[PDB]
């Protein structure tokens, strides 16, 4: 198992605009287009991003694509930040999976929120990190995939991702 697949397991491959848990217009592997109400503007940002005009739709190949950016981005932004390298570096390969979740699903200034959680993380106290990580809008709003990080997080195993 690695990033891709740990991901593509908990935001799936959609080829249609559709709307998040959070009600945004979002396309691929959970790639958000826009938090704008308008299905208009969300079009627009889709033709924007891909450089076609796409009606809506894409192609498993772009939707690959944007992921493969997205992925890119999120750990670029892991290392870019003043909270996030630090705890970063201190990880092993499969936690760092987690954190590199987290951040995608919400953004680097989301996760560089969750401070105490973080400081946890960085002393290798896995099961207090994963009860403060629990106490969170982010794991009452999305408790199963919550639950599957936080399992990656204490265990140091992808067990979580096992069973999916």
């Amino acid at each position: 198992m690695n990033i891709f697949e740990m991901l593509r397991i908990d935001e799936g491959l959609r080829l249609k605009i559709y709307k998040d848990t959070e009600g945004y217009y979002t396309i691929g592997i959970g790639h958000l287009l826009t938090k704008s109400p308008s299905l208009n503007a969300a079009k627009s940002e889709l033709d924007k991003a891909i450089g076609r005009n796409c009606n809506g739709v894409i192609t498993k190949d772009e939707a690959e694509k944007l992921f493969n950016q997205d992925v890119d981005a999120a750990v670029r932004g892991i290392l870019r930040n003043a909270k996030l390298k630090p705890v970063y570096d201190s990880l092993d390969a499969v936690r760092r999976c987690a954190l590199i979740n987290m951040v995608f699903q919400m953004g680097e200034t989301g996760v560089a929120g969750f401070t105490n959680s973080l400081r946890m993380l960085q002393q290798k106290r896995w099961d207090e990190a994963a009860v403060n990580l629990a106490k969170s809008r982010w794991y009452n709003q999305t408790p199963n995939r919550a639950k599957r990080v936080i399992t990656t997080f204490r265990t140091g195993r992808w067990d979580a991702y096992k069973n999916l």
